Formats: C-alpha cells, sequence, structure tokens
C-alpha cells in the first residue's frame, strides 16, 4: 500500500450519475468528491491545474478511485445539452485552449493520453475543463491518429491528433466526427488523405490548426505547447475581426 490508499469509511457515496460506474460523493465529511468504481500510478504521478486532480485510492476489490468532483459532467454532454444552444466561439476556443494547455503539461512529462476526445475532457464552474480519464496511459478509432488504429504507434503525437478530432467536437457543439461513416470507411478514407472539410460557421484559420493536427505525418503535427498559445492567443493574432454568427 501507499500513500494515496485510504480506508472506505472516510467516503460518502451519494448520487449515482452515471466498465464501471461513477458517483459523486463525500471525503472526510469536510470534501465534495466523485468516484470511479471498477494499475494506475500515472493518475499518481500528473499534477496540473487542467487535469482532473486525484486524491485518493482503494484496493483490495471492490476497487475506488477518487477524484476532485466536476460540477457540470463531461464536455459532450455538456455541448449537446442546454449549454450548447448558447456556447460561442469564443467560449470554444477557450475551452480548447484549456484542454491543450491540460495536455501542454502531459507532453512536458513524456507522457501519452491515448483516448483523447471531449467525452474525457471534464467541465466545471465557470466554463473550466479539465483532462480526465487515463485510462489508456503510458510511458475508438474516429477520434485516433492512423498510426495508432493501425500499428499501436501511440505517442503524444498521436494525442495531438485526437485533439484536432476534439476540436471539431467543439466546434459541431459535440456531433459525432466523420458523419454518415462507419469506422472501416474512416480508416479506409483516411489512409486516401482525407481531412474533416471546414464545420459550419468555424473560421478557415482554425480549421487549419486542424489540419496542422491531422498531417499524415505524426512529426509534422504540432507541439500542445503550441496549440495552447495559438489557442490563447486567438482573438488577437489570429482573428482579430472575429464577429458572432449564429451558431459560432
Ligand atoms: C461524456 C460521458 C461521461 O463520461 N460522463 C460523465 C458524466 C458526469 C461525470 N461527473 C463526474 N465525473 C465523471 N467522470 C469521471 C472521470 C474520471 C474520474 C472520476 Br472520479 C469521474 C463524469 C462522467
Amino acid at each position: 500500500k501507499d500513500a494515496w490508499e485510504i480506508p472506505r469509511e472516510s467516503l460518502r457515496l451519494e448520487v449515482k450519475l452515471g466498465f464501471g460506474e461513477v458517483w459523486m460523493g463525500t471525503w472526510n465529511g469536510t470534501t465534495r468528491v466523485a468516484i470511479k468504481t471498477l494499475e494506475a500510478q500515472v493518475m499518481k504521478k500528473l499534477r496540473h491545474e487542467k487535469l482532473v486532480q486525484l486524491y485518493a485510492v482503494v484496493s483490495e476489490e471492490p476497487i475506488y478511485i477518487v477524484m476532485e468532483y466536476m460540477s457540470k459532467g463531461c464536455l459532450l454532454d455538456f455541448l449537446k445539452g442546454e449549454m450548447g444552444k448558447y456556447l460561442r466561439l469564443p467560449q470554444l476556443v477557450d475551452m480548447a485552449a484549456q484542454i491543450a494547455s491540460g495536455m501542454a503539461y502531459v507532453e512536458r512529462m513524456n507522457y501519452v493520453h491515448r483516448d483523447l476526445r471531449a467525452a474525457n475532457i471534464l467541465v466545471g464552474e465557470n466554463l473550466v475543463c479539465k483532462v480526465a480519464d487515463f485510462g489508456l496511459a503510458r510511458l475508438p478509432i474516429k477520434w485516433t491518429a492512423p498510426e495508432a488504429a493501425l500499428y499501436g504507434r501511440f505517442t503524444i503525437k498521436s494525442d495531438v491528433w485526437s485533439f484536432g478530432i476534439l476540436l471539431t467536437e467543439l466546434t459541431t457543439k459535440g456531433r459525432v466526427p466523420y458523419p454518415g461513416m462507419v469506422n472501416r470507411e474512416v480508416l479506409d478514407q483516411v489512409e486516401r488523405g482525407y481531412r474533416m472539410p471546414c464545420p459550419p460557421e468555424c473560421p478557415e484559420s482554425l480549421h487549419d490548426l486542424m489540419c496542422q493536427c491531422w498531417r499524415k505525418d505524426p512529426e509534422e503535427r504540432p507541439t500542445f505547447e503550441y496549440l495552447q498559445a495559438f489557442l490563447e492567443d486567438y482573438f488577437t493574432s489570429t482573428e482579430p475581426q472575429y464577429q458572432p454568427g449564429e451558431n459560432l
């Protein structure tokens, strides 16, 4: 056992929403938390503001992982839900920048997420977004870089790829990438060089970011550190004449 380990008595489960389940709850009475009921010492060596913070772990089984509590649920739900209607390009390019920031931190540490996509970003108060679900994590395929889906070549550079697919989620309010295409149509057509076209109302400039992120060449894709800065500066350096549209 290590120092992350706790006893269950300190854990007060409360509300189920919603591989294994996820509850809201309480830790040592004073502390509102979240529990994932189902090894993973990566959630232990990663600590950053835009990654969902581990608090404690439990095992022997039935195993409990204890995270920081994220009030608004997952980004996928949040984008398709009531909020979606009102999210506009500056909220979204910001959420992007927060995710890039967390990923830029993952980058610095020589880690790989491997399952980066909207369903794995949790949202909080004030539109805070934080990377979560290091599921698959070391040292499905519509979001997966081709070399990864094909040859198991997972790197920070295939995460950049997913990031770009996430970018399309973000700007279509949560729609499934490659609409009307099934997995084998996507794998096949991406091998031919196909890429998602500019989303409706999305600037050409941000779709280029998307295109840079989907370069066939794992190493010609950019860094998260670059993605972060370009998304932070977006409205001054890249699109300073931005004006609201009906959707974005
Ligand atoms: C987008 C679907 C999804 O994953 N759902 C989801 C909804 C709400 C929610 N609230 C709080 N926490 C989580 N997930 C979670 C992920 C990692 C660790 C922990 Br403790 C919780 C969700 C997930």
